[PDB]
């Protein structure tokens, strides 16, 4: 069929058998959505993804968008716009939208499971379809008058952008210099150049685009605290009827040539530089821009991590299908007999090692983002964890940089194994793995680099949090550890939990010691990404072991056939991950415990 | 990026002269007519040519890739890339290390691969196209007297060459190939089959002829690699006396692959005797010894591929470093709470220094590894610089090749991830060369034998079949460095742990092999651990060679180095110390993992994956 190989079975196993999300289906906010309907929804969008969405995956990469300087617009390849129309015609751009904007109320964990299929099949398609979701964010932060415009924007399916980055302001958002000048009538004129804006033009997919633009009001203070957020539409419109009016002064000037994700137009965006003003409306009519924009960034970060995990999953399943059919070499137990029967390559230990590595990380990462999503609804977190609203928000905030940072880094790294499994054929564009790699490289960069994820995780999600979310998660792991067929895995998990706790203590010591010895803080920076990755590995190992515990229960109860095979794979993956990935965390702890500032004191000229 | 290529002659000369003492042999015996000054001038010259005319078409070759005409069975290469090829030819760089009697300049292999590194960093496909004369020398070495005259012609005319092994069903398992050879009464052979993934099988109008060295199975020969013979199959027939090109021979490209990277290297389906015209082949050396003869070629290809990956990581790192030096973003971490603190260049950030020193230490440790390996590729160099005789040097070179290839390919691709990350969002742009470095280097874990095949060769052939003699030699050199100022005390302690870890890995895997005498399935544990073992030995060699470099750097600083020299030597100490403290300890956990491998993953139903 298509390049995209989906895994609804594993999503349903997580949602229902592991986390118990079906417990809230049929109750309260989700009163009208039952478990059967949720499963039909996943199967339906999986088929959409495997069909018309994936159909244009190759085309978007081989025949990428073209910038037109004669009109300051972008043209998209026809096959990809056909895929977009399939997404829209099915109403999938209203996934998880609030009911009053036309959505179907559902748990976030189900919402992200639906979205995984789009991100695996053609992830730029989800990015162009995020308009109604961003209109909901504008609604939540807007005045009563602005909530009327957001409703129009959602109902009409306008596109949307998030507009922060400038040539000199990427990780350091607060350095932005785009300016906002209030006009007598209460609107603002926005002036500046922004860079790397995803979907800044989208051909004729939509009748309008809502740009949500960070800019600094004249006279405002420095840094991110001096930023405000502005609603800046591509076209002016009638605030009552929605009728599209005159062009607004916000124009793309270039489209970047990228390693991958080529069909996502990534644009320099000029505001008020082409002779008409870029009129913006202060969101909520309050000056609170970085806090408002982080509502969007949080979702972008969830999407980026889920995208990376979706891509690893279809990479693994492509590699697995290939390995099952590729005949090459003799069985290793017959390697000295040059007339021995040839075997398929799944018989080779290094290939089974590779495949189980891909499998355990893909499925561990899926469990992680679905686990994370179970904290994004108060009702779900109460129902399935017994955790109240405040703690749930802090745990979600803790896990987001794991989904994003650990997800992006891990998926790209393990796709290397997926390609390797194809041999020389993995290097061909004939197979989709090399495009998976190119498309996923950006996931460690956009929505905040890995280093920024790791700094967020430690300084904000742990230290500022006074460790409360982290202690909750460590307690659940400890509970699992304390509890026969999983005794070895629980012992390996106990070592890994202790290692992560040791890392956290060492970095906390380096931070606290910076009050008297300022350079001590550098050791936190030196260790931060490795710590983030260690926590990701610990969470993967724990959730895999929890899956294997469920699988043991189901096999004991008499699972047969394809179910039995699935459950056997969960036990194998949990055991392989505990025995081959978790122990490296001990060496990483000892490395972190011995970090020093030699590398910081070295003259720059010595590099 | 046009001038994408950033060279490092200074580090090459440091290794060649200050660390390994390869100048000990320059001006003596086989190298009597090449002195150290000349060697350094050659490195400077090809590095300048690489940074200029060769690198000039690096982007062009990827963005305007070769185009196949299926009716002429030929490829057209972009003009800018052919201009780069002519610059290489006009300088004689396709004859680096060629025997004097073939028109070469005799030189140590360590110098030859250091020269080639610059071409591989600037435009690696250019060197692949230019390997013809080196092939001709291998053909010369393996040929009859008469073939030696043809090889001499081919080298003097600069013919291109290919190595033709792979078929759709015979990649890792070379012995499965079905291409056949049909003996003719006059002693020639007619070759019949379809080969796949053949690099340079057509090369536009770069050459007047191409020598295809083709593995094929004589009718009625036995199975496996042992049944294969090697055939000289020219693209054009030619006058065996004068070299004048004659009738087109029956060997035709029928497809050119669309690849992730290395796009300018035409990778070809090659049809032999399928178009009603015989593919005439001449039996190499007029003996049936094909897989042994072809491994002369494979050995050089594996060395090249490892050197290519390392060359590419080096320029990726130097590009990231020059970017990081200029990019202002954020406040110093000591001022992160003060939102009015001065902005700093990103080399001030701990994670960026960590990233950069990771790239540096791996790029420089890998350079030391391939140059160390090359010092064993001449008996006279191995004797002068290491005091080892010809037989042990060959076994040590053989031990190290899968490390250069397997560990070099895997490591370079992985650490280029850090190089790209250093550029931030800009690293994802084609405006910078790192994303093409990544795509171009992914192939290096695959062609010339996959990493799994490298690790299996390393363990079974280069350790077990060798009775551990080469490994024991290397380990003994590491042990002596550890035993020998206490300024490298911590590094030596860390290397001692890493050496014991690698020895423990080797003992575990050897134990699994011994157990396979009793339970055949125990051998699977060797396969499960083999790649991790090969990578561990690479880390150990990197950490050791960097520490040796640190010891020389300490001597030079003590003697009073100043200026740029001083900065260079300080960076060697920092790299060796960073690598010992951040890379080597992981080998302890890897050893423990290998000590506990089991066959659960082998017994699992394939359906459960
Ligand atoms: C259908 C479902 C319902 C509908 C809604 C859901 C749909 C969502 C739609 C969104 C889609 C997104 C994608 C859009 C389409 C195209 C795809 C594009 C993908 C990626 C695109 C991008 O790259 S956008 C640019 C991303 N840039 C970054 O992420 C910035 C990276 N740098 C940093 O994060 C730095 O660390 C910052 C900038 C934070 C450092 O500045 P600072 O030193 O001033 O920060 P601070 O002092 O630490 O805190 C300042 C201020 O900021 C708030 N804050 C910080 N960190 C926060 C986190 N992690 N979470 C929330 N808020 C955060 C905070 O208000 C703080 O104030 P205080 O609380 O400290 O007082
Ligand atoms: C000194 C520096 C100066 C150098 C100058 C440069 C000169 C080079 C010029 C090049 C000419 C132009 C060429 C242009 C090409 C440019 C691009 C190249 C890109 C890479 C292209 C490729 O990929 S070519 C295809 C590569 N294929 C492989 O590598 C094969 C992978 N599979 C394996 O290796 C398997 O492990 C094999 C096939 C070996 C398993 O078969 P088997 O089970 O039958 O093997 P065995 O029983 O273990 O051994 C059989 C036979 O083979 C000999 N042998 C095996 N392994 C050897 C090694 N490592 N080294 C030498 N010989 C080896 C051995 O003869 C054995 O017989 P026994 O000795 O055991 O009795
Ligand atoms: C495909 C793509 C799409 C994008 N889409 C959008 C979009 O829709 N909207 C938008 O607003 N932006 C968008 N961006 C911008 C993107 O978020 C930025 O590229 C990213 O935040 C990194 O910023 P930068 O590129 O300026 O890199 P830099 O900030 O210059 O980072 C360079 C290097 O320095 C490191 N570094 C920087 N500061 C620190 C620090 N304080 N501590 C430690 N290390 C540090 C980084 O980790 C990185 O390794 C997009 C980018 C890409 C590539
Ligand atoms: C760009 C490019 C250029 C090339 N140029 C040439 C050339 O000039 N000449 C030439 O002869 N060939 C050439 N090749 C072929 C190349 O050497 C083969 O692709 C390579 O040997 C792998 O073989 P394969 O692709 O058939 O993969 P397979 O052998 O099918 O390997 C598939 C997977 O199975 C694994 N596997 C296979 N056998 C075993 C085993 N026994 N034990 C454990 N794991 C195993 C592999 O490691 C890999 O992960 C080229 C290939 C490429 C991609």
């Amino acid at each position: 069929m298509s390049h995209y190989k989906s895994n609804v079975r594993d999503q349903v196993f997580n949602l229902f058998e592991v986390f118990g999300v079906d417990k809230v289906l049929g109750a309260d906010k989700f009163s009208d959505l039952d478990a059967d309907t949720a499963r039909e929804m996943l199967t339906e969008i999986a088929r959409l993804a495997e069909g018309p969405i994936a159909e244009s995956f190759v085309e978007g990469d081989r025949n990428p968008p073209v910038f037109d300087p004669e009109t300051h617009t972008v043209t998209l390849p026809e096959g990809f716009k056909k895929s977009m129309r399939a997404l829209f015609d099915g109403g999938w751009d209203k996934v998880g939208l609030a009911e009053h904007l036309g959505g179907i109320p559902m748990p976030r964990a189900l919402q992200w499971a639906l979205i995984e299929h789009i991100l695996g099949a053609n992830p730029a398609a989800y990015m162009y379809a995020m308009g109604p979701g961003m209109s909901e964010i504008f609604y939540n932060n807007g005045t009563d008058e602005q909530k009327k415009w957001a409703t129009i924007a959602a109902e009409r399916g306008w596109g949307a952008t998030m507009v922060l980055t400038e040539p000199d302001a990427g990780s350091d958002v607060g350095a932005g210099r785009t300016k906002a000048v209030q006009q007598p009538d209460g609107t603002w004129h926005i002036e500046g150049v922004k860079r790397f804006i995803t979907s800044a033009d989208s051909d004729d997919l939509f009748e309008n685009i809502m740009h949500l633009v960070l800019a600094r009001p004249e006279g405002a203070g420095p840094g991110t605290k001096g930023l405000s957020l502005f609603f800046v539409p591509k076209f002016h419109f009638d605030h009552e009827t929605g009728e599209i009016g005159e062009r607004n002064g916000v124009f793309v000037t270039n489209v970047e040539h990228k390693m991958g994700l080529k069909v996502s137009a990534t644009c320099e965006l000029s505001l008020g530089q082409h002779g008409i003003p870029a009129v913006g409306w202060l969101v909520g009519e309050v000056h609170n821009g970085i806090a408002q924009m982080f509502d969007v960034i949080e979702q972008a970060r969830m999407m980026v991590g889920t995208k990376a995990i979706a891509t690893l999953s279809t990479g693994y399943l492509n590699a697995l299908e290939y390995a099952k059919e590729r005949v090459q070499g003799a069985d290793m137990t017959q390697m000295t007999d040059k007339t021995a029967p040839r075997v398929t390559i799944t018989h080779h230990p290094d290939v089974r090692r590779s495949l189980m590595t891909q499998k355990a990380y893909a499925e561990g990462l899926r469990a992680i983002y679905l686990y994370t999503a179970t904290f994004q609804d108060a009702e779900v977190a109460q129902a399935v964890h017994g955790v109240d609203g405040d703690l749930a928000a802090r745990v979600n905030d803790l896990l987001l940089p794991i989904v994003k940072g650990f997800g992006s880094e891990t998926a790209y790294a393990k796709l290397t194994e997926s390609l390797q499994t194809l041999g020389g054929s993995g290097f061909l564009q004939d197979y989709p793995i090399e495009q998976y790699i190119r498309d996923s490289k950006i996931d460690s960069l956009y929505a905040g680099t890995t280093a920024i994820q790791a700094q967020d995780f430690f300084f904000r999600k742990i230290i500022r949090d006074k460790g409360q979310a982290l202690a909750y998660v460590a307690g659940e792991i400890e509970q699992f550890i304390k509890n026969g067929r999983l005794k070895t895995e629980r012992e390996l998990l106990a070592t890994a939990l202790a290692d992560v706790q040791g890392m956290a203590a060492s970095l906390t010591g380096y931070l606290m010691a910076a009050q008297e010895d300022a350079a001590s803080i550098y050791k936190v920076g030196l260790g931060s990404v490795r710590f983030l990755m260690a926590v990701g590995d610990l969470l993967s190992g724990w959730l895999l072991a929890r899956q294997a515990a469920v699988a043991i229960e189901k096999l004991d109860a008499g699972a047969t056939g394809a179910d039995k095979s699935f459950y056997e794979g969960k036990i194998a993956a949990a055991s392989f991950f505990a025995k081959n990935m978790l122990p490296l965390l001990t060496s990483t702890r000892q490395i972190i415990e011995n970090l020093d500032n030699d590398v910081m004191e070295l003259d720059e000229a010595a590099f």
